[PDB]
């Protein structure tokens, strides 16, 4: 289940965070407008650039603890403030965490793997209705 995935996510977090995030930015390649030095890469080269690996693991390891942190799939408030708090967010919307959740969501439909999406599904919702309560536009 949820707690389960964390786990599973965490045993190879830079391979996911990397491939979650590019299926985030190639679903929704509008996203990257937020990431102007990203824009005419491919892939392998993105993986190439220092702050995509160190954005994209932060994201993840932070999420991680988020997610671990949450109650049947609910996070803390107060990471939810924390989250909207960080001054690198200041030109973000709840929008684009919807957008990732809804990547993360369908990599892991189209995986091999038994995820609970269903779980990642309710935490992306819980998330972003944290967020806004938080006071995130
Ligand atoms: C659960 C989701 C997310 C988490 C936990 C998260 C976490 C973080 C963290 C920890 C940093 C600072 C990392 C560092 O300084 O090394 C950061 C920076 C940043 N985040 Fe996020 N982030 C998330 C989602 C997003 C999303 C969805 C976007 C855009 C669509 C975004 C755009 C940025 C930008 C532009 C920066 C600073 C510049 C850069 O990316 O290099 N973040 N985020």
């Amino acid at each position: 289940g949820f707690k389960q995935d964390i786990a599973t996510l965490r045993g190879d977090l830079r391979t996911y965070a990397q491939d979650i995030f590019l299926a985030f930015l190639n679903k929704y390649p509008d996203e990257k407008r937020n990431f102007k030095n990203y824009v005419g890469k491919s892939d392998q080269e993105l993986k190439s650039m220092a702050k995509f690996g160190d954005h994209t693991e932060k994201v993840f390891n932070l999420m991680m603890e988020v997610a671990d942190r949450a109650t049947d799939c609910v996070p803390l408030a107060s990471d939810a403030s924390t989250l909207v708090q960080m001054k690198q967010h200041s030109g973000l919307t709840t929008g684009n965490f919807e957008k990732l959740f809804v990547a993360l969501v369908e990599y892991m439909r189209a995986s091999g793997q038994s995820f609970d999406s269903q779980s990642w599904d309710r935490f992306g919702k819980n998330l972003v209705s944290a967020l806004s309560s938080a006071g995130m536009k």
